[PDB]
Parts: structure tokens; C-alpha cells; sequence
């Protein structure tokens, strides 16, 4: 992250060891479940690209996930270079150069370059964009490691309706289908895969019932 | 939150990553049980409206809960605008403008505006009011996700009386009935739904016994 | 339909009784299955709006279907009037007036008006548009009478793969989901609901296999 | 088709609605069995390319079959263009232009163009060639939908020999192997897959027996 020194100048502060250890616990203990992404986003809050690569070292022992992340990051860097062609010409002395795809990812840049790029009015946030690339890679990894299809999430004969709903929506978060397909899933498949008593009540409830009304009508069933 | 710099001026400090990760763990692991509210209140202690929106991003993947929160917040902002009509007229240069409903929630304001509004003598606490709106939304969410009715909390044949009492009062906290209805519940339904031996003792104890006396008379039963 | 007399002038010829009887057999014997629509389109080939109302009388004894058709036709006529506002002003003597929604459906027009409107260079086809409105109504009717969800079409343990595919695609034709949802259905649900041996082969076949390759690999399984 | 008016001039007559309905019944009821091809050839007798596209609309709801037909037709149109290069140069006023692949299929042409092309001495039959392309596509479709291999057609213990022969030759018609392979099949596989009593008689009958002699010697067996 970025901190101000006693003289009012922006200084890079490394991630503290217990934050890094929290991220290591997330990576090594949670099997890339969907909650790895909110936790990563919280733990890399306000980070520089050099900090993000420190957090990416924890993924390297997981070769398939690390390779998927590398492919996503290379694709994003190439796309960034294509959409930001390197202008050839003079530059104002008070203006800094334009980082490349290998620079936003911190492969060839240095710490002061990233601090200066991020600390500006108006800012060009290099940490947030690299973070979004990482999150796309992690979404792909969560999709790859998902153990069940949404078609296989079915309410047990004695399972409470809220628990089935939580499992259903967690798998839906993992699968990341298209928006229209997701709407069809939540409207139709949730009712279709409920157990007989809840299914009877939900069918009687009619189409277009909100999830809150469905939870109300199935509370003790 | 708000901190003082070396020059004695109020400065906004972001929520630390492990605090945000604690909130993420609460959201993703506790299924919106009633204790989510004390934990949220502790974790957002002394926060600005911009910090509260960072904590609200964690809820967004939970669509029903996020929508219920959005509806509660929109209702509260509209009510605030109605009860605080925008006065048209001159304002003192030493006095700041009046934030709107979309400003207390931090949708259109900026960080310095919120810092200045909160840091004043006397203060107009924008963090506390937005926090109370969030807590109303969360109370509704806890009500929606509650798995059992208070009518279905019944002491097991071998369950200790203190454990049944704890389950009963936790469900009562979740359900949030009216105050008179809650008093009727704790006075009548708790005794009605106890197991036969404890029920015999409590009936012999008479009406208007305090909960402490009931716990005393049922300790090993 | 429209025929030329011996003098070269366009003349309306009524639908022959055995064509009408074929349509009656379709309506009264097929329970509004999806093939009612291709058959109706073939049997009303080149018809005038007055002929289409003769074919619509056969549906009138089926009150729910007839009412759904009437609602669809009224909606389409209102939309046509809205998108074709009645211009107030002079009209060329060699140009005919503009039919209204109640005129394209033949409620207030006469036979010669429809013949003249359809027989023109360039033509304004009143039969085709009314026919498309009828087809929208019939699609809704086929959806209403569909006995099974697409989620309930599952290959039998000894059912040949081609027969399961035919049932699946016929139900898909009946249900008329969105295009993206239909693509998801044919790509995912067809494989998910196959029987174990065909499912093993199709999973080994990999994603993005064409339906022809799936039929080839499952022929005798 | 093409008809002569009262003045002796060739006029296009549309396909009658009950002919189109017969074709619709063939498409929607017979599951693309091998007899769909003789029926299609009979029902499109003397048709123009514009009529053939009307009959092709009935196949469009069957997406796999429709796509296979479209691929076959595109391939044939490209081959026709390659073998009939568009000559650049003057043309006789009494001679019509040369239709392209998109014109014989009626995508860009008009009705009078096709009537003039077909009605000529000597004729250039555009209906017959497009019909042969359609028939190639339909042969591929019949192959795709075939439920059984020729290797799986085996005489039942009590099945009459003529019925087994009919099933065998119908599957052989569906499969459309090479001519030499088909000759090997009818000479060897038919005898190999017969039931024991008929097999004994056919082996005693010797190689090179005609099918009539085999039917004679197995009549009541």
C-alpha cells in the first residue's frame, strides 16, 4: 500500500506478515471456493502491483490455477497494449510515461514508478486494474474447481428451505453463467429442484414470487 | 474512520484489510444469523459513509439480502429528504451545506464532505445514521433467513433448561416481534413449550417468576 | 385465396371444403401440439383475412385457446394502430385508403378491399401480417398446453439416443425460451439428462461437440 | 410449378395447401426415415426453386437437419460457381444471363427469372438440380438419424425371412455405403446374420444364389 511519511510524501509500505499469512491460509485451506474472491479483495485493499505479485506467489505451488492466472494476465496485458498503443513522440517533463502491460503487472517497472502512477490528481489506478485482472483469473479458477453442476443441487427431503437456497445460490455464484441464463435458473430451476412439500407450496405461490415470499411460505416445511 | 494528522487536522483513514476480511468472514460464513448485527456494529465502529459502502460490497453477491438492504436504504433516504426539505436561500460561508439522502449514503458526496460534516462542534453524525439504516436492513435480512418460528422452539426431553432458554431467546431476537407480543412470548410461551419435568416445576413456581428463579429451580432437572 | 378470372382480374376464391376439413382435423385431434403451427401455415397458404377468420371459427369451441388468440390479435391491432397513426388529409384517387387494425383482421372491411390491398405493385400483404399475429397466438396456446417441462425430459435406460433427442427438441420447440437460454439448454441440459452409458460417452466427447457427432457416437448404445 | 395461361404463356402456379400439408406431415411425423426421400421427390414434382424454399421452411424447426441441408446447399452452390465461372463479356439480347449458385437456390433471383430459365428449348432445369442438392442433404440427414447399424440387423428366431430381408434392405438404403461394400453386405452379411434354420438352408443353397431363390427356400421356415 501507499502511506505518507512525516514530510507529507507518499511512501510504499509492504503488506504486513499476518495479512500475507491470512492470504496463505485462504489459498491453502479453502480449495478455491467462491469466497476466496471476497477475501482476496479485502486482503489486497489498496495494494500496489508489487504487493499483488507477492500475493500471487502463494498461488504458484498450485500449477493449474497459477497457469490459468498467468494466461488471463497475459491476455489482459496484450489487450491493454492493443487498446493503449504506445504513442511515439515528445512528452511533457511534468508528465510521466505510460506504463505498458508488463509494467502494470509489475514485471519490468519499479516501486517508485507505481507509486507515482497511482499517486496523482487525477489518478490512473494501476492497482485496481491489475486487481480486476487477477479477479477474472480467480473467477475462472473457481469455475474450474467447482464440484457440482447447478443441475445437481437438489433439496433434501428434510433439508430446510433456507439451506437449500444458500447452497443453490453459492453454486450459482461459482458457475457464473450468463445473466439471462442466471435469471432463468433462479426463476425456474430453484422451484423445479425443491422437495415435494416445498414444491407444492411454491407452485401454489405462482410465477413471479419474490425469494422473500418463498422463504416465508416454506419456513418450517 | 477519522484520524488526526501531525498538523492536528482530521484525516480519513481507510479500514484495514484484516478488518474487512473479518467482515467478509462474518458475511460468508454465518448465514445471516442474529449475531451478524453486533459483529457488524463492532467492525464498522467510527466509520465514514464511504467506508460503509466498502462493507456493503461484501453483501452484493447475496442478491436477496442486497436488494432488501437497498430498499431499506432508499426508503430511509426518501424519508430523510422529506423530513429535511432542501431550504432554498443563502448560507453562511462558515457553515457547510446540508447533505441529501444520496449524500449521507455517500452516492454523490466526496470524502472531504463527509469528514467535514462528521468533524464539527456540535457534530451531525452521518456515519451513525447511515449505520442505523444499514442495521434496519440487516434486521430485516435476519428475519427473512430465520429457519424456525418461535412457536417451534421446544425443550428436548433431556435438554438442559439453560440451553433451551438460550435457543428461545436467540430465536426471539431473530423474529423481532412487537414489544407487547415479546413480553407475552417470554412470559407464557417459554413455560408452555418446556419439557414435562421443568414444566411441572415452573407451573408450581407461579406466575411472574423471574427468569433467574426459573433457571435456579431447573438447574439439574 | 386470390385467383385470376378469364378477363385477367383478381378474384377471391374461397377455401375448398376439404382444406377446411383438414384444418378441423388438426384442431380437433392434435391437442395443440407444436406441429399444429406448420400445418396451419401450410393450410392457410396465400389466404385473405376473410379466409383466416373462417379458419379461426374452428378454434372458437376451445374457449381458453380462442380467448388467448383474441387477446393476442387485439394487442397486435392496437400496436398496429399506434405505429400507423391515421393520417388526416387528402388522398390520391389512384391510391386506396389505409386499413386499420380492425380492417386487417377483417372485422369491418369487405372482400374487395382486402383483394385490392393485397393485389398491388408493390404489395402490402394483409394476409401475411394477420397470419403472423395468428401464429403468435398459436405459439402461446402451444406453450399453455405443453404437458412437460424441458427439465423433465430424460432418456430412458433403453431408449435410443435419437428418440430422446427428438422428444427433447420437440419440447424445446413447444417451450419457446429465450435464444440464449435455448442455447444453454441444448448445450448442457441434453447431456445432463441422458442415461448413464450415453452420458459417459458424451462426457468423453468433450464440450462443443456437434449434435451429429453425438448421434454418431451413441447410435447403438 | 409452371402452367400455361389462356394466352399460351408459361405462368408459375404455387403449390396447393394440401400438398404443402402432406409434406409437413412427412417432415413432422416420420423422423427422417428413408422413405422421406421418395415422398419429397413425389411432392416436389415439377417445382420451381421458389417452391423448393417453401418446402424447406418446414425443415427449419429441425435445427440439425436444417443446418446439414444448408451446408450441403452452400457446398453445391460454391461447386456450381467454380465449374461455371462467370463469363465477362457481351450477351445476345435473345439469350438470358447465367444464374449463379445463389440464383438457382432462389436466394437472389425472382420468379420470372426462374420461369424463363426453366421454360426454354433446350431447357436448363434449375428445379431438378436444386432438387438433387436437396436430396443429397436429405440423404445425409437420413444417415444421421438412422437408429441401427447394418451389423445389428439380425433375424429373430421366429421372424419370417421376408420381414428380415425388408428390414435389412431398408437399413442398407439408410446407410448408403459404397457400391462395392453394399454388394459385399448383401452377399455375405445377410446370410451371416440369419437365424439358424434359415442359415442352414442358405449355406446349403451355395454362393451366388439370387435373393428370389433364398426367399423361395425359406418361405415357411
Amino acid at each position: 500500500p501507499i502511506v505518507q511519511n512525516l514530510q507529507g510524501q507518499m511512501v510504499h509500505q509492504a503488506i504486513s506478515p499476518r495479512t500475507l499469512n491470512a492470504w496463505v491460509k485462504v489459498v491453502e485451506e479453502k480449495a478455491f471456493s467462491p469466497e476466496v474472491i471476497p477475501m482476496f479483495s479485502a486482503l489486497s485493499e489498496g495494494a500496489t502491483p508489487q504487493d499483488l505479485n507477492t500475493m500471487l506467489n502463494t498461488v504458484a505451488p498450485h500449477q493449474a490455477a497459477a497457469q490459468m492466472l498467468k494466461e488471463t494476465i497475459n491476455e489482459e496485458a496484450a489487450e491493454w497494449d492493443r487498446l493503449h498503443p504506445v504513442h511515439a513522440g515528445p512528452i511533457a517533463p511534468g508528465q510521466m510515461r505510460e506504463p505498458r502491460g508488463s509494467d502494470i503487472a509489475g514485471t519490468t517497472s519499479t516501486l517508485q514508478e507505481q507509486i507515482g502512477w497511482m499517486t496523482h490528481n487525477p489518478p490512473i489506478p494501476v492497482g485496481e486494474i491489475y486487481k480486476r485482472w487477477i479477479i477474472l483469473g480467480l473467477n475462472k479458477i473457481v469455475r474450474m474447481y467447482s464440484p457440482t453442476s447447478i443441475l445437481d443441487i437438489r433439496q433434501g427431503p428434510k433439508e430446510p428451505f433456507r439451506d437449500y437456497v444458500d447452497r443453490f445460490y453459492k453454486t450459482l455464484r461459482a458457475e457464473q453463467a450468463s445473466q439471462e441464463v442466471k435469471n432463468w435458473m433462479t426463476e425456474t430451476l430453484l422451484v423445479q429442484n425443491a422437495n415435494p412439500d416445498c414444491k407444492t407450496i411454491l407452485k401454489a405461490l405462482g410465477p413471479g414470487a419474490t425469494l422473500e415470499e418463498m422463504m416465508t411460505a416454506c419456513q418450517g416445511v
